[PDB]
């Protein structure tokens, strides 16, 4: 059940940047989304030895959560919102390639997506 080093959080080689819609993803977006009732399992990496899901990293390739999206956020590692916003999908098809439709953890990974929709629909120019 071992566990992969989680995404990289910074990459010295790796251009950076700062638009609004990057300050907004993390001031709004994000920040309002982890405050949701169902966002505590998408909050860090998935711990396969914590919890006893030893095949996760054999189905998963790239893993995302959102206290890796927080943190990328805040280093600037981002180029622009795109790049961000294809996080929070990776993080949600995850959610639903690992389970199977109906599970518990697939109806909050639907409702946080729904909100996620909701919220990246309009940014600021
Ligand atoms: C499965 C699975 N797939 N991705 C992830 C990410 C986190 C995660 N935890 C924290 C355990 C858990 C199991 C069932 C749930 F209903 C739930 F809410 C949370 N489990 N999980």
């Amino acid at each position: 059940s071992m566990n992969p080093p989680p995404p990289e959080t910074s990459n010295p080689n790796k251009p950076k940047r700062q638009t609004n819609q990057l300050q907004y993803l993390l001031r709004v977006v994000l920040k309002t989304l982890w405050k949701h009732q169902f966002a505590w399992p998408f909050q860090q990496p998935v711990d396969a030895v914590k919890l006893n899901l030893p095949d996760y990293y054999k189905i998963i390739k790239t893993p995302m959560d959102m206290g890796t999206i927080k943190k990328r956020l805040e280093n600037n590692y981002y180029w622009n919102a795109q790049e961000c916003i294809q996080d929070f999908n990776t993080m949600f098809t995850n959610c639903y390639i690992y389970n199977k439709p109906g599970d518990d953890i697939v109806l909050m990974a639907e409702a946080l997506e729904k909100l996620f929709l909701q919220k990246i629909n309009e940014l600021p120019t």
